[PDB]
C-alpha cells in the first residue's frame, strides 16, 4: 500500500468534479503510476501544507501535489523527475487583442494572493509599467478580468487551460514564463527510493505510449 498525500484543491492538478470524485492531473498520473507498478494506491487530500506534517511523520509515504522542485527543498525532499513543468501567462478575454508584455504600460493587471504569479507582477512592474491588482482568488479574478477592471490576469497556464476547457471566456495570446523546477513527486530524502524510481520508470513509460500527453488534454492542456 502506498499513501499519498495532495492538496485539497487546486484544479486541474487536484480537485472534486460535480460527483465529488477526486480527478485532476496529479490524481490521474498518481493513479496510473500505481497501476503500473501494482501498488494498492491510497490518497489523502487534506492540503498541501497538511501532507508535508504528514509526510515529515511517517503518515504517508509520498506527495503529489503540485509541489515545485528546488535545491532548498532537496535539502529535506528526494524528488522526481518532474513530471510537468507550469509557466506563468495573461489570460485575457477572447475580445482583447493584447499580446505582448510591453502593451500593458498603464493597464491594470492581476493576480492571485500568494501565488508566484504576484511575485512575478511585483518584480517587474518598473519594467512594463502596469499597475496590479490582487485577488483573494481565481473566481473574483477572472469575474474582474471579464468586466474589465483589469485588462489581464496572470496565472499559471495549466490553471487557464482548464477554465478555457470549462468554456469561460479566456485565451493566452501572450508567451509563456517558464516556472523553475517543475512540479515532482515527493518522498522523505534518503528513503522510498523504490516510490521515486517506479514514479520516473512509469512516467517514461507514460510519455512513451502517449498516455501521459492524453492525461493532460483532458484538462485542457496543449502546445
Amino acid at each position: 500500500t502506498v499513501k499519498i498525500a495532495s492538496d485539497s484543491s487546486y484544479a486541474p492538478f487536484e480537485f472534486q468534479n460535480g460527483q465529488k470524485k477526486w480527478v485532476g492531473i496529479d490524481v490521474d498520473i498518481m493513479q496510473e503510476v500505481a497501476k503500473i507498478n501494482d501498488w494498492k494506491l491510497e490518497m489523502s487530500y487534506p492540503g498541501f501544507d497538511a501532507a508535508l506534517q504528514n509526510l515529515k511523520a511517517g503518515q504517508v509515504d509520498g506527495i503529489i501535489a503540485g509541489m515545485t522542485i528546488t535545491d532548498e527543498r532537496k535539502e529535506t525532499f528526494d524528488f522526481s523527475n518532474p513530471y510537468y513543468t507550469s509557466a506563468l501567462t495573461i489570460a485575457t478575454t477572447k475580445d482583447s487583442k493584447l499580446s505582448d508584455y510591453s502593451d500593458l504600460k498603464g493597464k491594470a493587471v492581476g493576480a492571485k494572493n500568494g501565488t508566484a504569479a504576484q511575485t512575478w507582477l511585483q518584480e517587474n512592474q518598473k519594467k512594463y509599467g502596469y499597475t496590479i491588482k490582487t485577488y483573494s482568488d481565481g473566481v473574483h479574478m477572472f469575474a474582474a478580468l471579464s468586466s474589465g477592471n483589469i485588462a489581464g490576469a496572470m496565472d499559471e497556464v495549466p490553471v487557464i487551460s482548464y477554465a478555457m476547457k470549462q468554456g469561460q471566456d479566456l485565451a493566452m495570446n501572450f508567451p509563456s514564463i517558464s516556472l523553475p523546477g517543475g512540479y515532482g513527486f515527493a518522498v522523505m530524502k534518503g528513503k522510498n527510493s523504490t516510490l521515486v524510481d517506479g514514479f520516473n520508470k512509469a512516467l517514461a513509460e507514460m510519455k512513451s505510449n502517449g498516455d501521459y500527453d492524453k492525461i493532460l488534454k483532458k484538462y485542457g492542456i496543449t502546445a
